[PDB]
């Protein structure tokens, strides 16, 4: 149940990674395009294009990258 507004267009998961690297993609869609984010030269070319201007910036680094998820999330839905 939603109003009518700007009609979106068709797009491919090789291009959707653009929103992923910019930091503007939701966690549900991040798994859905993730299957195509597998080993693909056309994907890596689109990703590295963004790193060429977003990774460019000495002083910004990381040294602790832990991977942990909350238990209350993923509710009993179908
Ligand atoms: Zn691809």
């Amino acid at each position: 149940l939603v109003p009518r507004g700007s009609h979106m267009m068709s797009s491919s998961p090789c291009d959707q990674l653009q929103s992923f690297a910019d930091g503007d993609l939701p966690p549900m869609e991040a798994q859905a395009f993730g299957q195509h984010l597998a080993d693909c030269e056309k994907c890596q070319v689109e990703l590295t294009r963004l790193l060429q201007l977003d990774q460019l910036g000495r002083g910004y680094i990381e040294r602790h990258g832990p991977v942990d998820i909350p238990w209350h999330a993923l509710p009993r839905n179908r």
